[PDB]
């Protein structure tokens, strides 16, 4: 039973992604901000997190940090705006697997997670 947590403030996109990986066979979870995200990491200890780095009021790099502390075994793929070098460098230093810019290529994300989190 492999777990993926999808963190994104936009319901449309979040639900979209959740279904993509649910159809793939993964056990999925959803969060709209960092606090819920942190909550689920704690109670569910998901294997992989798709982290939207642009959520109002949320410091992306910080939630990454916290997630790593709560569970240093969790791997993360960050989702950015079509940009940011410092953010990427910081997430790389923290162990982030890779990053994808929005709007994203569904097939690309899909292939990426099956590669980093085979079923
Ligand atoms: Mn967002």
């Amino acid at each position: 039973n492999e777990k993926i947590l999808i963190v994104d403030d936009q319901s449309g996109i979040r639900i979209l992604l959740n279904e993509v990986f649910n159809k793939e066979g993964y056990q999925t979870f959803q969060a709209a901000n960092g606090l819920q995200a942190l909550d689920i990491v704690t109670k569910e200890r998901p294997d992989l997190v798709l982290l939207d780095m642009k959520i109002p009021g949320m410091d992306g790099i910080e939630i990454l940090k916290r997630m790593k502390v709560i569970d240093e075994n969790i791997r993360v793929i960050i989702m950015t705006a079509y940009g940011e070098l410092d953010m990427i460098q910081e997430s790389k230093e923290l162990g982030a697997l890779t990053h994808f810019a929005k709007p994203f290529d569904i097939d690309e994300i899909r292939d990426a997670v099956k590669k980093y989190l085979p079923l």
